[PDB]
Protein backbone atom coordinates (compact mmCIF):
# COMPACT_ATOMS: atom_id res chain seq x y z
CA UNK A 1 0.00 0.00 0.00
CA UNK A 2 1.28 3.55 -0.60
CA UNK A 3 0.19 5.15 2.70
CA UNK A 4 2.61 4.21 5.68
CA UNK A 5 2.86 4.95 9.11
CA UNK A 6 6.54 5.39 10.33
CA UNK A 7 9.69 5.06 8.04
CA UNK A 8 8.44 5.33 4.69
CA UNK A 9 10.81 2.61 3.80
CA UNK A 10 9.57 -0.21 5.26
CA UNK A 11 7.20 -2.61 3.34
CA UNK A 12 8.38 -1.41 0.04
CA UNK A 13 11.17 -1.81 -2.34
CA UNK A 14 13.48 1.65 -4.26
CA UNK A 15 12.73 1.05 -8.12
CA UNK A 16 15.69 1.10 -9.97
CA UNK A 17 14.98 3.63 -12.67
CA UNK A 18 15.34 3.48 -16.70
CA UNK A 19 16.93 6.59 -17.01
CA UNK A 20 20.33 5.64 -14.83
CA UNK A 21 19.94 2.06 -16.22
CA UNK A 22 20.23 3.73 -20.20
CA UNK A 23 23.37 5.67 -19.44
CA UNK A 24 25.25 2.13 -18.05
CA UNK A 25 24.48 -0.04 -20.66
CA UNK A 26 24.32 2.80 -23.70
CA UNK A 27 27.26 5.09 -22.61
CA UNK A 28 29.71 2.64 -20.35
CA UNK A 29 29.10 -0.85 -21.12
CA UNK A 30 29.91 -0.85 -24.44
CA UNK A 31 33.47 0.54 -23.38
CA UNK A 32 33.98 -2.30 -21.04
CA UNK A 33 35.01 -5.82 -21.90
CA UNK A 34 34.68 -9.07 -19.50
CA UNK A 35 34.77 -8.77 -15.95
CA UNK A 36 34.22 -4.75 -15.72
CA UNK A 37 31.05 -5.28 -18.22
CA UNK A 38 29.44 -7.91 -16.40
CA UNK A 39 29.62 -5.85 -12.79
CA UNK A 40 28.72 -2.37 -14.69
CA UNK A 41 25.65 -4.23 -15.34
CA UNK A 42 25.01 -4.78 -11.68
CA UNK A 43 25.63 -1.05 -10.73
CA UNK A 44 22.66 -0.70 -13.02
CA UNK A 45 20.43 -2.62 -10.87
CA UNK A 46 21.14 -0.89 -7.85
CA UNK A 47 18.08 1.46 -6.66
CA UNK A 48 19.27 5.43 -7.07
CA UNK A 49 17.29 8.59 -7.30
CA UNK A 50 15.91 10.16 -10.75
CA UNK A 51 17.12 14.20 -10.42
CA UNK A 52 14.10 16.28 -11.87
CA UNK A 53 16.61 19.16 -12.32
CA UNK A 54 14.36 20.57 -15.14
CA UNK A 55 11.02 21.09 -16.08
CA UNK A 56 11.03 18.98 -19.18
CA UNK A 57 12.66 16.11 -16.58
CA UNK A 58 8.84 15.61 -15.55
CA UNK A 59 7.74 13.06 -18.47
CA UNK A 60 10.51 10.92 -17.80
CA UNK A 61 9.12 10.72 -13.91
CA UNK A 62 5.71 9.72 -14.95
CA UNK A 63 6.75 7.55 -16.99
CA UNK A 64 9.27 5.77 -14.35
CA UNK A 65 6.01 6.00 -12.20
CA UNK A 66 3.97 4.24 -15.28
CA UNK A 67 6.63 1.32 -15.47
CA UNK A 68 6.29 1.01 -11.31
CA UNK A 69 2.72 1.29 -11.37
CA UNK A 70 2.83 -2.15 -13.22
CA UNK A 71 5.20 -3.93 -12.15
CA UNK A 72 3.22 -3.29 -8.88
CA UNK A 73 0.02 -5.18 -10.75
CA UNK A 74 1.74 -8.14 -11.15
CA UNK A 75 2.65 -8.66 -7.76
CA UNK A 76 5.04 -6.72 -6.76
CA UNK A 77 6.27 -3.06 -4.39
CA UNK A 78 8.19 -0.92 -5.23
CA UNK A 79 8.21 2.80 -4.54
CA UNK A 80 10.00 6.09 -6.61
CA UNK A 81 12.58 7.96 -5.29
CA UNK A 82 12.99 11.51 -7.15
CA UNK A 83 14.81 14.46 -6.38
CA UNK A 84 13.06 17.92 -6.22
CA UNK A 85 15.92 20.40 -8.05
CA UNK A 86 14.88 23.33 -9.84
CA UNK A 87 15.16 26.39 -7.61
CA UNK A 88 15.54 30.13 -9.33
CA UNK A 89 19.31 31.27 -8.92
CA UNK A 90 19.57 27.38 -8.14
CA UNK A 91 23.23 26.71 -6.19
CA UNK A 92 24.00 30.02 -5.05
CA UNK A 93 27.27 29.47 -3.95
CA UNK A 94 28.78 27.83 -6.64
CA UNK A 95 28.87 27.90 -10.69
CA UNK A 96 28.57 24.82 -12.13
CA UNK A 97 25.18 23.94 -11.45
CA UNK A 98 23.35 27.42 -12.61
CA UNK A 99 19.90 26.12 -13.37
CA UNK A 100 16.90 27.09 -15.71
CA UNK A 101 15.37 29.78 -13.51
CA UNK A 102 15.96 33.00 -12.44
CA UNK A 103 14.39 35.15 -9.70
CA UNK A 104 14.81 38.27 -11.91
CA UNK A 105 13.14 36.95 -14.79
CA UNK A 106 10.05 36.09 -12.98
CA UNK A 107 11.61 32.92 -11.21
CA UNK A 108 9.27 32.66 -8.31
CA UNK A 109 6.60 31.78 -10.44
CA UNK A 110 8.03 29.48 -12.53
CA UNK A 111 9.14 27.58 -10.18
CA UNK A 112 5.14 27.50 -9.06
CA UNK A 113 4.15 25.87 -11.77
CA UNK A 114 6.88 23.54 -11.87
CA UNK A 115 5.58 22.03 -8.42
CA UNK A 116 2.16 22.19 -9.77
CA UNK A 117 3.05 19.86 -12.45
CA UNK A 118 4.82 17.54 -9.91
CA UNK A 119 1.87 17.45 -7.69
CA UNK A 120 -0.43 16.73 -10.38
CA UNK A 121 1.88 13.58 -11.19
CA UNK A 122 1.94 12.15 -7.53
CA UNK A 123 -1.97 12.86 -7.25
CA UNK A 124 -2.62 11.19 -10.58
CA UNK A 125 -0.13 8.37 -9.42
CA UNK A 126 -1.22 8.32 -5.33
CA UNK A 127 -1.24 4.02 -5.47
CA UNK A 128 2.60 4.40 -5.49
CA UNK A 129 4.87 5.36 -2.90
CA UNK A 130 6.78 8.75 -3.46
CA UNK A 131 10.25 9.36 -1.84
CA UNK A 132 11.61 13.00 -2.14
CA UNK A 133 14.44 14.44 -1.70
CA UNK A 134 14.05 18.91 -1.58
CA UNK A 135 15.95 20.98 -2.84
CA UNK A 136 19.81 19.82 -2.34
CA UNK A 137 22.35 22.72 -1.79
CA UNK A 138 19.90 25.38 -0.80
CA UNK A 139 18.70 26.04 2.55
CA UNK A 140 22.14 24.72 3.92
CA UNK A 141 23.43 27.61 1.50
CA UNK A 142 21.39 30.22 3.87
CA UNK A 143 23.14 29.22 7.12
CA UNK A 144 26.52 29.40 5.80
CA UNK A 145 26.92 31.73 2.55
CA UNK A 146 24.49 34.94 3.19
CA UNK A 147 28.58 36.69 2.77
CA UNK A 148 27.98 35.89 -1.43
CA UNK A 149 25.12 38.29 -2.32
CA UNK A 150 23.31 36.14 -5.10
CA UNK A 151 22.75 33.51 -1.97
CA UNK A 152 21.75 36.79 0.32
CA UNK A 153 19.20 38.35 -2.61
CA UNK A 154 17.83 34.49 -3.08
CA UNK A 155 16.55 34.07 0.60
CA UNK A 156 13.29 35.62 0.42
CA UNK A 157 12.94 33.23 -2.90
CA UNK A 158 13.98 30.33 -1.49
CA UNK A 159 12.15 30.24 1.67
CA UNK A 160 8.99 31.20 -0.39
CA UNK A 161 9.92 28.06 -2.89
CA UNK A 162 10.54 25.49 -0.58
CA UNK A 163 7.62 26.69 1.34
CA UNK A 164 5.50 26.03 -1.73
CA UNK A 165 6.87 22.95 -2.36
CA UNK A 166 6.85 21.28 0.82
CA UNK A 167 2.81 21.92 1.54
CA UNK A 168 2.11 21.78 -2.24
CA UNK A 169 3.43 18.08 -2.10
CA UNK A 170 2.06 17.41 1.22
CA UNK A 171 -0.12 14.19 0.36
CA UNK A 172 -0.59 10.93 2.00
CA UNK A 173 1.44 9.09 -0.48
CA UNK A 174 4.65 11.38 -0.18
CA UNK A 175 7.63 11.43 2.19
CA UNK A 176 9.70 14.05 2.01
CA UNK A 177 13.47 14.99 3.37
CA UNK A 178 14.87 18.30 3.35
CA UNK A 179 18.06 18.51 2.35
CA UNK A 180 20.54 19.24 4.71
CA UNK A 181 24.19 19.43 3.47
CA UNK A 182 26.39 17.27 5.31
CA UNK A 183 29.22 16.91 8.18
CA UNK A 184 31.87 19.19 7.04
CA UNK A 185 29.10 21.56 5.91
CA UNK A 186 27.06 22.32 8.67
CA UNK A 187 28.42 19.65 11.05
CA UNK A 188 30.68 21.89 12.60
CA UNK A 189 29.76 23.50 16.25
CA UNK A 190 29.35 27.35 15.43
CA UNK A 191 26.80 25.60 12.36
CA UNK A 192 25.26 22.98 14.07
CA UNK A 193 22.72 25.18 16.18
CA UNK A 194 21.56 28.27 13.46
CA UNK A 195 21.23 25.22 11.11
CA UNK A 196 18.85 23.69 13.72
CA UNK A 197 16.80 26.87 13.50
CA UNK A 198 16.51 26.93 10.08
CA UNK A 199 15.12 23.84 9.40
CA UNK A 200 12.57 23.64 12.34
CA UNK A 201 11.53 27.28 10.94
CA UNK A 202 10.75 25.91 7.34
CA UNK A 203 8.94 23.24 9.38
CA UNK A 204 6.48 25.34 11.50
CA UNK A 205 5.98 27.39 8.80
CA UNK A 206 4.55 24.89 6.88
CA UNK A 207 1.86 24.14 9.80
CA UNK A 208 3.91 21.01 10.43
CA UNK A 209 3.39 19.09 7.01
CA UNK A 210 2.78 15.28 7.78
CA UNK A 211 4.80 13.70 4.46
CA UNK A 212 7.96 15.93 5.33
CA UNK A 213 9.63 13.05 7.51
CA UNK A 214 13.10 14.51 8.14
CA UNK A 215 16.65 15.66 6.45
CA UNK A 216 18.57 14.19 3.88
CA UNK A 217 22.60 14.30 4.28
CA UNK A 218 25.55 13.80 2.35
CA UNK A 219 23.57 14.14 -1.10
CA UNK A 220 26.31 14.72 -3.95
CA UNK A 221 29.26 14.36 -1.44
CA UNK A 222 31.72 11.72 0.11
CA UNK A 223 31.65 11.51 3.97
CA UNK A 224 31.70 8.28 5.34
CA UNK A 225 28.94 7.01 7.81
CA UNK A 226 30.27 5.40 10.33
CA UNK A 227 33.68 5.22 9.77
CA UNK A 228 36.00 4.83 13.58
CA UNK A 229 39.28 6.47 12.10
CA UNK A 230 38.83 10.43 11.42
CA UNK A 231 39.99 11.34 8.01
CA UNK A 232 42.82 13.77 8.26
CA UNK A 233 40.92 16.60 5.75
CA UNK A 234 38.36 16.42 8.82
CA UNK A 235 41.15 17.59 11.38
CA UNK A 236 39.17 20.36 13.56
CA UNK A 237 35.65 18.80 13.75
CA UNK A 238 34.76 16.56 16.25
CA UNK A 239 31.81 15.22 13.53
CA UNK A 240 33.72 13.55 10.93
CA UNK A 241 30.68 11.46 9.43
CA UNK A 242 27.42 11.16 8.96
CA UNK A 243 26.66 8.89 11.94
CA UNK A 244 27.66 11.97 14.51
CA UNK A 245 26.16 14.63 12.26
CA UNK A 246 22.21 13.16 12.36
CA UNK A 247 22.82 12.19 15.96
CA UNK A 248 24.42 15.71 16.87
CA UNK A 249 21.69 17.40 14.73
CA UNK A 250 18.73 15.64 15.81
CA UNK A 251 18.22 16.73 19.19
CA UNK A 252 18.52 20.05 18.31
CA UNK A 253 15.61 20.21 15.51
CA UNK A 254 13.66 18.90 19.17
CA UNK A 255 14.86 22.01 20.63
CA UNK A 256 13.27 24.24 18.18
CA UNK A 257 10.12 22.70 17.67
CA UNK A 258 10.65 19.45 15.29
CA UNK A 259 10.49 16.20 17.56
CA UNK A 260 10.65 12.54 15.82
CA UNK A 261 12.32 13.88 12.43
CA UNK A 262 14.33 10.99 10.79
CA UNK A 263 17.33 10.87 8.18
CA UNK A 264 18.45 9.33 4.67
CA UNK A 265 22.27 9.52 4.19
CA UNK A 266 23.94 9.62 0.82
CA UNK A 267 26.58 7.05 0.27
CA UNK A 268 26.38 6.24 -3.42
CA UNK A 269 30.16 7.13 -3.55
CA UNK A 270 31.36 6.87 -0.02
CA UNK A 271 32.95 3.28 -0.29
CA UNK A 272 36.34 3.99 -0.43
CA UNK A 273 37.83 6.35 3.15
CA UNK A 274 39.79 8.25 3.26
CA UNK A 275 39.18 10.10 -0.26
CA UNK A 276 41.69 11.61 -2.22
CA UNK A 277 40.08 15.17 -0.92
CA UNK A 278 43.32 17.56 -0.59
CA UNK A 279 40.87 19.35 1.37
CA UNK A 280 37.68 19.33 2.70
CA UNK A 281 35.72 21.85 0.91
CA UNK A 282 36.45 20.42 -2.93
CA UNK A 283 33.14 18.74 -3.55
CA UNK A 284 33.77 18.57 -7.63
CA UNK A 285 34.55 15.05 -8.74
CA UNK A 286 36.71 13.63 -6.31
CA UNK A 287 39.85 10.93 -6.98
CA UNK A 288 40.14 8.24 -5.16
CA UNK A 289 36.10 7.22 -4.30
CA UNK A 290 34.51 4.29 -4.77
CA UNK A 291 30.28 2.96 -4.42
CA UNK A 292 29.76 2.64 -1.10
CA UNK A 293 27.08 1.13 1.15
CA UNK A 294 24.14 -0.34 -0.72
CA UNK A 295 20.88 0.87 -0.02
CA UNK A 296 19.00 -0.40 2.88
CA UNK A 297 16.68 0.14 5.94
CA UNK A 298 18.07 -2.21 8.07
CA UNK A 299 20.56 0.67 9.11
CA UNK A 300 21.44 -0.46 12.84
CA UNK A 301 20.54 3.22 13.64
CA UNK A 302 17.59 5.18 15.66
CA UNK A 303 17.65 8.11 13.85
CA UNK A 304 18.24 6.54 9.71
CA UNK A 305 15.56 5.25 7.91
CA UNK A 306 17.35 4.28 5.29
CA UNK A 307 21.21 4.46 3.47
CA UNK A 308 20.41 6.07 -0.06
CA UNK A 309 22.38 6.44 -3.60
CA UNK A 310 20.96 9.63 -4.30
CA UNK A 311 23.62 11.46 -6.47
CA UNK A 312 24.20 8.88 -9.51
CA UNK A 313 27.59 7.71 -9.81
CA UNK A 314 29.07 8.60 -12.97
CA UNK A 315 27.35 11.74 -13.54
CA UNK A 316 29.58 14.91 -13.66
CA UNK A 317 29.05 17.24 -10.87
CA UNK A 318 30.45 20.39 -13.51
CA UNK A 319 33.12 20.72 -16.22
CA UNK A 320 37.11 21.05 -15.88
CA UNK A 321 37.02 23.18 -19.44
CA UNK A 322 38.09 26.77 -18.17
CA UNK A 323 37.00 27.54 -21.63
CA UNK A 324 33.45 26.42 -21.17
CA UNK A 325 30.29 27.84 -19.98
CA UNK A 326 29.29 27.01 -16.37
CA UNK A 327 33.04 26.75 -15.41
CA UNK A 328 33.59 26.31 -11.55
CA UNK A 329 37.05 26.49 -10.24
CA UNK A 330 36.99 23.64 -7.82
CA UNK A 331 36.80 21.29 -10.74
CA UNK A 332 39.88 22.13 -11.99
CA UNK A 333 41.78 21.04 -8.24
CA UNK A 334 44.39 18.52 -8.03
CA UNK A 335 41.54 16.35 -6.56
CA UNK A 336 39.71 16.88 -9.17
CA UNK A 337 39.19 14.04 -12.05
CA UNK A 338 39.97 15.39 -15.38
CA UNK A 339 39.01 16.58 -17.69
CA UNK A 340 34.99 16.84 -16.85
CA UNK A 341 32.46 17.41 -18.97
CA UNK A 342 29.69 20.06 -17.96
CA UNK A 343 27.37 18.73 -14.74
CA UNK A 344 24.75 16.19 -15.41
CA UNK A 345 26.80 14.59 -17.96
CA UNK A 346 27.80 11.21 -18.12
CA UNK A 347 31.53 10.51 -17.13
CA UNK A 348 33.00 7.71 -18.29
CA UNK A 349 36.31 7.42 -16.71
CA UNK A 350 34.54 8.62 -13.49
CA UNK A 351 32.32 5.87 -13.43
CA UNK A 352 35.31 3.72 -14.01
CA UNK A 353 37.10 5.11 -10.62
CA UNK A 354 33.74 4.15 -8.83
CA UNK A 355 33.22 0.78 -9.95
CA UNK A 356 37.52 0.08 -9.18
CA UNK A 357 37.08 1.13 -5.75
CA UNK A 358 33.20 -0.03 -4.98
CA UNK A 359 33.24 -1.51 -1.17
CA UNK A 360 31.12 -3.25 -1.10
CA UNK A 361 32.65 -4.24 -4.05
CA UNK A 362 30.73 -5.45 -7.20
CA UNK A 363 33.75 -7.28 -8.47
C1 LIG B 1 6.92 31.06 5.59
O1 LIG B 1 5.85 30.87 4.65
C2 LIG B 1 5.51 32.02 3.88
C3 LIG B 1 4.35 31.67 2.95
O2 LIG B 1 3.12 31.90 3.59
C4 LIG B 1 6.73 32.47 3.08
O3 LIG B 1 6.43 33.64 2.35
C5 LIG B 1 7.90 32.74 4.03
O4 LIG B 1 9.05 33.10 3.29
C6 LIG B 1 8.19 31.51 4.87
N1 LIG B 1 9.24 31.80 5.83
C7 LIG B 1 10.12 30.87 6.17
C8 LIG B 1 11.19 31.26 7.18
O5 LIG B 1 10.09 29.73 5.69
C1 LIG C 1 28.69 0.81 10.21
O1 LIG C 1 27.43 0.49 9.60
C2 LIG C 1 27.39 -0.76 8.90
C3 LIG C 1 26.01 -0.94 8.26
O2 LIG C 1 25.00 -0.46 9.12
C4 LIG C 1 27.70 -1.89 9.88
O3 LIG C 1 27.72 -3.13 9.21
C5 LIG C 1 29.04 -1.64 10.56
O4 LIG C 1 29.30 -2.66 11.50
C6 LIG C 1 29.04 -0.27 11.24
N1 LIG C 1 30.33 0.01 11.84
C7 LIG C 1 30.43 0.33 13.13
C8 LIG C 1 31.82 0.60 13.68
O5 LIG C 1 29.44 0.42 13.85
O1 LIG D 1 26.68 19.91 -5.75
C1 LIG D 1 26.59 20.10 -4.36
C2 LIG D 1 27.81 20.85 -3.84
O2 LIG D 1 27.58 22.27 -4.01
C3 LIG D 1 28.63 23.12 -3.51
O3 LIG D 1 28.34 24.47 -3.76
C4 LIG D 1 28.81 22.86 -2.01
O4 LIG D 1 29.80 23.70 -1.45
C5 LIG D 1 29.17 21.40 -1.80
O5 LIG D 1 29.40 21.12 -0.43
C6 LIG D 1 28.06 20.52 -2.36
O6 LIG D 1 28.39 19.16 -2.21
O1 LIG E 1 23.53 13.65 -11.32
C1 LIG E 1 22.67 14.62 -10.78
C2 LIG E 1 23.16 16.01 -11.15
O2 LIG E 1 22.10 16.74 -11.77
C3 LIG E 1 22.52 18.02 -12.28
O3 LIG E 1 21.46 18.65 -12.96
C4 LIG E 1 23.03 18.89 -11.12
O4 LIG E 1 23.56 20.11 -11.62
C5 LIG E 1 24.10 18.16 -10.31
O5 LIG E 1 24.45 18.88 -9.15
C6 LIG E 1 23.61 16.77 -9.91
O6 LIG E 1 24.65 16.07 -9.27
C1 LIG F 1 33.06 4.29 -24.11
O1 LIG F 1 32.68 4.98 -25.31
C2 LIG F 1 32.79 6.41 -25.27
C3 LIG F 1 32.39 6.96 -26.63
O2 LIG F 1 33.06 6.25 -27.65
C4 LIG F 1 34.24 6.80 -24.95
O3 LIG F 1 34.32 8.20 -24.79
C5 LIG F 1 34.72 6.11 -23.68
O4 LIG F 1 36.08 6.40 -23.46
C6 LIG F 1 34.53 4.61 -23.81
O5 LIG F 1 35.35 4.11 -24.84
C1 LIG G 1 -2.00 4.69 5.08
O1 LIG G 1 -2.98 5.73 5.26
C2 LIG G 1 -4.28 5.44 4.71
C3 LIG G 1 -5.20 6.61 5.03
O2 LIG G 1 -4.89 7.14 6.30
C4 LIG G 1 -4.83 4.15 5.33
O3 LIG G 1 -6.05 3.82 4.70
C5 LIG G 1 -3.83 3.00 5.16
O4 LIG G 1 -4.31 1.85 5.83
C6 LIG G 1 -2.46 3.40 5.72
O5 LIG G 1 -2.53 3.56 7.12
C1 LIG H 1 10.05 -5.00 -2.88
O1 LIG H 1 10.74 -5.93 -3.72
C2 LIG H 1 11.79 -6.66 -3.06
C3 LIG H 1 12.46 -7.57 -4.08
O2 LIG H 1 11.48 -8.19 -4.89
C4 LIG H 1 11.19 -7.48 -1.91
O3 LIG H 1 12.23 -8.13 -1.21
C5 LIG H 1 10.40 -6.58 -0.97
O4 LIG H 1 9.76 -7.37 0.00
C6 LIG H 1 9.37 -5.75 -1.74
O5 LIG H 1 8.36 -6.60 -2.24
C1 LIG I 1 18.83 5.89 -22.58
O1 LIG I 1 18.71 7.12 -21.85
C2 LIG I 1 19.95 7.82 -21.60
C3 LIG I 1 19.62 9.13 -20.90
O2 LIG I 1 20.17 9.14 -19.60
C4 LIG I 1 20.67 8.11 -22.92
O3 LIG I 1 21.95 8.63 -22.65
C5 LIG I 1 20.80 6.86 -23.79
O4 LIG I 1 21.31 7.21 -25.05
C6 LIG I 1 19.45 6.18 -23.95
O5 LIG I 1 18.59 7.00 -24.72
C1 LIG J 1 21.28 -1.56 -19.07
O1 LIG J 1 20.85 -2.64 -19.90
C2 LIG J 1 21.67 -3.81 -19.82
C3 LIG J 1 21.17 -4.84 -20.82
O2 LIG J 1 21.00 -4.24 -22.08
C4 LIG J 1 21.60 -4.36 -18.40
O3 LIG J 1 22.45 -5.48 -18.29
C5 LIG J 1 22.01 -3.29 -17.38
O4 LIG J 1 21.78 -3.77 -16.07
C6 LIG J 1 21.24 -1.99 -17.60
O5 LIG J 1 19.90 -2.17 -17.19
C1 LIG K 1 20.85 2.47 -24.22
O1 LIG K 1 20.41 3.33 -25.28
C2 LIG K 1 20.49 2.76 -26.60
C3 LIG K 1 20.02 3.80 -27.61
O2 LIG K 1 20.94 4.87 -27.66
C4 LIG K 1 19.60 1.51 -26.66
O3 LIG K 1 19.71 0.90 -27.93
C5 LIG K 1 20.02 0.52 -25.57
O4 LIG K 1 19.14 -0.59 -25.57
C6 LIG K 1 20.00 1.20 -24.20
O5 LIG K 1 18.68 1.52 -23.84
C1 LIG L 1 31.09 -10.37 -17.74
O1 LIG L 1 31.16 -11.69 -17.18
C2 LIG L 1 30.09 -12.57 -17.55
C3 LIG L 1 30.33 -13.92 -16.87
O2 LIG L 1 29.09 -14.53 -16.59
C4 LIG L 1 30.06 -12.73 -19.07
O3 LIG L 1 28.95 -13.53 -19.44
C5 LIG L 1 29.96 -11.37 -19.75
O4 LIG L 1 30.01 -11.53 -21.15
C6 LIG L 1 31.10 -10.46 -19.27
O5 LIG L 1 32.34 -10.96 -19.73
Amino acid sequence: TATYSGNPFVGVTPWANAYYASEVSSLAIPSLTGAMATAAAAVAKVPSFMWLDTLDKTPLMEQTLADIRTANKNGGNYAGQFVVYDLPDRDCAALASNGEYSIADGGVAKYKNYIDTIRQIVVEYSDIRTLLVIEPASLANLVTNLGTPKCANAQSAYLECINYAVTQLNLPNVAMYLDAGHAGWLGWPANQDPAAQLFANVYKNASSPRALRGLATNVANYNGWNITSPPSYTQGNAVYNEKLYIHAIGPLLANHGWSNAFFITDQGRSGKQPTGQQQWGDWCNVIGTGFGIRPSANTGDSLLDSFVWVKPGGECDGTSDSSAPRFDSHCALPDALQPAPQAGAWFQAYFVQLLTNANPSFL
